[PDB]
């Protein structure tokens, strides 16, 4: 009769109060800390009252209802703002979902002494510190996921700060941002799917993945786990947090009891420990496809019920269809499998009101082209990358894209091209059947980025159009973009150069930045620009950078020496 008991009961204490700081941290990303942590244990003791009595007062109260009701109970609106405060549920959650803010402006590391100081200081107070600051600036993250980065952020300070500290600490807490916000990025896609596009697009997205990790399963064992992981993201990306954990357990529990229906990879994942083992089954490896399956043009070509079977069951039929295909293909992306499946729904929807057998006998053909493009761009962007190495990879991209859309603000443009050339790095060094899916399923991730991003403050038609029309044609649409040439060229403004004493001792990745910047703003200031004169300019002002850096007065040299550029 109390939801807040029941799962208080099945997650535990120490799960159960980190969940709930999440989901308040996600919905209030500029509370204090202070505030959240107070609200949080209020919750808690309010919960075991609940499981020593479930008929106590307001125990039969929803969790939207308890958890609204505590964040309204603690500056300049411009005339503009929502209040959440005001409405009922459930119309009340869908108002605080609709404020979760992608891009937070908030402020962006102490010795290494002052960290390990402040940890034995007070451990507890140390990691809710950690929750706290990922949660408000990344609202969507996978809850279950961070508290498995919480675990490992623990277990790297039981051991290092207690011969030398920095040597042991900073290269592990280095790959806990960099496999932070892979994950943070990857989510952020599937509650855009649900969102935007709806419960059946996510669920084909779905069938075809699972189809290729488990080739061996039936189709009916893939759609049960479909069903289950389905449910499991709608609540995750709703804001019910202890119901996503909770049915995320459950859920590894029926994958690892029922492993020789389903895949044979799956023996070491299932003996390690809760959270471990969801993490490993999220990233465990394809297995043995079977070998002699049959022919797939027999049973949707070539039949004669294939009209039949569309009219009678069409979920079920394209549902087939999709996992038979899927299956049978690991070297294919997702989206490549999910446009497929929309060619061949369109053939029969035109063909089956007709000689319907003799319209769609060639629909193998259509194929072709949707798998050739994707191919050979893959191809040539990795000859360039090996040629060229990350940093000048990741400056062509950024050139390229600037001129599809000028009008998208400049340190979106830095960061999307950024993540873009990352690809050449995490994918190229694959053979290649092994290359599409790695590299056009992570495109499909930073492009949505670049939607969410501009989604705030729309400034392109061109972004949003290939981001509203269709998911799955995303990438094609971008690529196929030409310069705009109704672009009024950008005119100087000089307050991006301004001195800063810190430009004189960056690290290698900060430079990067800095001249990435620059690139950007140059391109939006001559478009017409050729790649020899884009160089030559760039050059030249590095060397101005290089010059005022080793003067006697860093500031004068800057500015004496930047004005005549300015009036060059
Ligand atoms: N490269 C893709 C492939 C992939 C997607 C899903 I969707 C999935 O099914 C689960 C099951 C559980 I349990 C989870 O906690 C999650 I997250 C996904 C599995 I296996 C693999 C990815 O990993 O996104
Ligand atoms: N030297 C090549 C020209 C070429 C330039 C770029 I810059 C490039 O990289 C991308 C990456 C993405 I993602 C795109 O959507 C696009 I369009 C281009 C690729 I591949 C090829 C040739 O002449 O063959
Ligand atoms: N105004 C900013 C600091 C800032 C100063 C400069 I001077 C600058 O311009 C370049 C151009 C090139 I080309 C470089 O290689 C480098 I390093 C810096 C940039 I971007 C930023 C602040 O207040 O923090
Ligand atoms: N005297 C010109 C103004 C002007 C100043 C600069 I300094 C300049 O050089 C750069 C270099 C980089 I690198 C940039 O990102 C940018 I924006 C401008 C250029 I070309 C033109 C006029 O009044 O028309």
């Amino acid at each position: 009769k109390s939801e807040v008991a029941h799962r208080f009961k099945d997650l535990g204490e120490e799960n159960f109060k980190a969940l709930v700081l999440i989901a308040f941290a996600q919905y209030l990303q500029q509370c204090p800390f202070e505030d959240h942590v107070k609200l949080v244990n209020e919750v808690t003791e309010f919960a075991k009252t609940c499981v020593a009595d479930e008929s106590a007062e307001n125990c039969d109260k929803s969790l939207h209802t308890l958890f609204g009701d505590k964040l309204c109970t603690v500056r300049e609106t411009y005339g503009e703002m929502a209040d959440c405060c005001a409405k009922q549920e459930p119309e009340r959650n869908e108002c605080f979902l609709q404020h979760k803010d992608d891009n937070p402006n908030l402020p962006r590391r102490p010795e290494v002494d002052v960290m390990c100081t402040a940890f034995h200081d007070n451990e507890e107070t140390f990691l809710k510190k950690y929750l706290y600051e990922i949660a408000r600036r990344h609202p969507y993250f996978y809850a279950p996921e961070l508290l498995f980065f919480a675990k490992r952020y623990k277990a790297a300070f039981t051991e290092c700060c207690q011969a030398d500290k920095a040597a042991c600490l900073l290269p592990k807490l280095d790959e806990l941002r960099d496999e932070g916000k892979a994950s943070s990025a990857k989510q952020r896609l599937k509650c855009a799917s649900l969102q935007k596009f709806g419960e059946r697009a996510f669920k084909a997205w779905a069938v075809a993945r699972l189809s290729q990790r488990f080739p061996k399963a039936e189709f009916a064992e893939v759609s049960k786990l479909v069903t289950d992981l389905t449910k499991v993201h709608t609540e995750c990306c709703h804001g019910d947090l202890l119901e996503c954990a909770d049915d995320r357990a459950d859920l590894a529990k029926y994958i690892c009891e029922n492993q020789d229906s389903i895949s044979s990879k799956l023996k070491e994942c299932c003996e390690k420990p809760l959270l471990e083992k969801s993490h490993c089954i999220a990233e465990v490896e394809n297995d043995e496809m079977p070998a002699d399956l049959p022919s797939l043009a027999a049973d949707f070509v070539e039949s004669k019920d294939v009209c039949k079977n569309y009219a009678e069951a069409k979920d079920v039929f394209l549902g087939m269809f999709l996992y038979e295909y899927a299956r049978r293909h690991p070297d294919y992306s997702v989206v490549l499998l999910l446009r497929l499946a929309k060619t061949y729904e369109t053939t029969l929807e035109k063909c089956c009101a007709a000689d319907p057998h003799e319209c769609y006998a060639k629909v193998f053909d259509e194929f072709k082209p949707l798998v050739e493009e994707p191919q050979n761009l893959i191809k040539q962007n990795c000859e360039l990358f090996e040629q060229l190495g990350e940093y000048k990879f990741q400056n062509a991209l950024l050139v390229r894209y600037t001129k599809k859309v000028p009008q998208v603000s400049t340190p979106t443009l830095v960061e999307v091209s950024r993540n873009l050339g990352k690809v050449g790095s995490k994918c190229c060094k694959h053979p290649e059947a092994k290359r599409m899916p790695c590299a056009e399923d992570y495109l499909s991730v930073v492009l949505n980025q670049l939607c969410v991003l501009h989604e705030k403050t729309p400034v392109s038609d061109r972004v949003t159009k290939c981001c509203t029309e269709s998911l799955v044609n995303r990438r094609p649409c971008f690529s196929a973009l030409e310069v705009d040439e109704t672009y009024v060229p950008k005119e100087f403004n000089a307050e991006t150069f301004t001195f800063h004493a810190d430009i004189c001792t960056l690290s290698e990745k900060e430079r990067q930045i800095k001249k990435q910047t620059a690139l950007v703003e140059l391109v939006k200031h001559k478009p017409k620009a050729t790649k020899e004169q884009l160089k030559a300019v760039m050059d030249d002002f590095a060397a101005f950078v290089e010059k005022c850096c080793k003067a006697d007065d860093k500031e004068t040299c800057f500015a004496e020496e930047g004005k005549k550029l300015v009036a060059a």
